């Protein structure tokens, strides 16, 4: 699945993942794109708190989802 993450700047991140990927999995993935430490990264998805030990399709996010840095 292709998702966007949107940094604090509003700047796009596309990024290829699976529905099983961590959120922690993520954070790496954004590091690797922006050098923003994982430690630094929150991130939101329709309103929800994303937790770094669960999945994407935990919280029902699906292709062309947009998550935002926080
Ligand atoms: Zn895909
Ligand atoms: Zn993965």
């Amino acid at each position: 699945m292709q998702i966007f993450v949107k940094t604090l700047t509003g700047k796009t991140i596309t990024l290829e993942v699976e529905p099983s990927d961590t959120i922690e999995n993520v954070k790496a993935k954004i590091q690797d794109k922006e050098g923003i430490p994982p430690d630094q990264q929150r991130l939101i998805f329709a309103g929800k708190q994303l937790e770094d030990g669960r999945t994407l399709s935990d919280y029902n996010i699906q292709k062309e989802s947009t998550l935002h840095l926080v």
